[PDB]
């Protein structure tokens, strides 16, 4: 069954959306919509092995307090984003093991989703060979040992309809053991509609024994920008997509998520933006204007 029906999904009552909504004034609509939805917890480099055990354990405890489902991206990966303008990850593989671990632990059998990894599979041709034999490696040890948690349904990033061919990333997929997981994510931080994604992901799905999918679709609900580079990188005349849902439109859709938090900038994109992850009231208050809010 679908391991994200039956409850709601978890309200960060910290995050910067939050802390914006408060904050305003007066109170702003478009803030307050965006705060008030349930998105993901990114953790990275920033959250240590040594202590990220507890940071998990605290997230997830407090989301069972709420009665709510957490979800939790990973993107801690080496060689995170090859460079560019969300570079960081951890310095190796054995510190990425060790992260990985920790954060299993914090878990324990508590329930969670996890997003393993934005844009890890997708980008690993950016990679020598034996580095990308490496990621697939680490990526294959996150699923292996944070499904030990019987309650985390696991969700390997895929990236979208328009990066990887379905054949080329259901190959990945089974290569970093998929059927292990409850399947993968899309779309995560850009801007495919849902229909685009679900056709995409009902393909991958067929390539990997019938596994289940969630959609990214914080920013989608106008679809992409003009196709271009960098039309991903805080691109204008975005909207706020579907919230967060397990009523999709999509066979093996397990949900709509919000992974990507709207508000947060994708990076500096060559305009001196500010920079990738700080999140910024006017793109939160933007993209919820899009929408019609
Ligand atoms: O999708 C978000 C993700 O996009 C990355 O760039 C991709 C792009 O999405 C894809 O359409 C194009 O064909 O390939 C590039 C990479 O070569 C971007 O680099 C990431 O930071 C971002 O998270």
């Amino acid at each position: 069954a679908n391991p994200l029906a039956g409850k709601p999904f978890y309200v960060d009552p910290a995050s910067a959306a939050m802390v914006a909504a408060r904050n305003a004034n007066p109170p702003n609509a478009e803030l307050t919509s965006v705060a008030n939805t349930p998105q993901s917890y990114w953790l990275d480099q920033a959250f240590p092995p040594a202590t990220v055990g507890g940071t998990v354990a605290r997230y997830t405890g407090a989301a069972q307090a709420a009665g709510a489902m957490p979800v939790l991206t990973l993107y801690g990966i080496p060689h995170r984003d090859c460079g560019s303008y969300a570079s960081g990850g951890f310095a190796t593989g054995t510190d990425y093991r060790g992260w990985i671990d920790a954060v299993a632990s914090g878990l324990g059998s508590s329930p969670a989703t996890i997003i393993v990894e934005p844009d890890a599979l997708a980008m690993a041709d950016c990679l020598s060979p034996d580095q990308r034999q490496e990621r697939f490696d680490l990526v294959r040890y996150a699923v292996d040992t944070l499904t030990r948690d019987p309650a985390a349904a696991v969700y390997v990033d895929a990236g979208h309809s328009r990066w990887l061919s379905a054949e080329a990333m259901a190959a990945r997929l089974n290569d970093v053991g998929v059927g292990r997981a409850r399947g993968f994510s899309l779309n995560v931080s850009n801007f495919y509609t849902t229909d685009e994604e679900i056709g995409y992901g009902e393909a991958i799905s067929g390539l990997t024994n019938g596994s289940h999918y969630v959609i990214d679709t914080s920013r989608n609900g106008a679809g992409p920008a003009p196709d271009a580079p960098l039309n991903w990188c805080n691109p204008s005349g975005r909207a706020l997509g579907a919230p967060p849902t397990t009523a999709t439109a999509g066979a093996h859709a397990d949900a709509y998520l919000w992974i990507k938090r709207p508000g947060e900038s994708d990076g500096t994109c060559g305009r001196g933006e500010p920079q990738a992850g700080r999140f910024v009231s006017q793109y939160a208050i933007d993209l919820a204007h899009n929408a019609g809010q």
